[PDB]
């Protein structure tokens, strides 16, 4: 029990988010890349110019 | 450390995501759109050299 115990944290949250949530989350973090990813395609295109 | 750089980001965050039906369908548009945007990022560095 003391086992279960220092152990039952580390537990979730995967499947949370899969049922939900966990979705989302990939999707706002993609997109949060997508938007990094213009920004410096912008900046590299003004370099070029 | 670049690397880890690119790579940080894909980090968390799916299935569940993919599976949304919409926002399945959100993400993998997301991502198609992110692989683009990278392509595109490395064509215009590329031209920049």
């Amino acid at each position: 029990m003391k086992l279960f115990f220092k152990i039952k944290p580390l537990l979730k949250v995967t499947r949370q988010e899969e049922e939900m949530q966990a979705k989302d989350e990939e999707l706002q973090r993609t997109k949060e890349r997508q938007q990094k990813a213009e920004a410096e395609l912008k900046e590299l295109e003004q370099k070029h110019t």
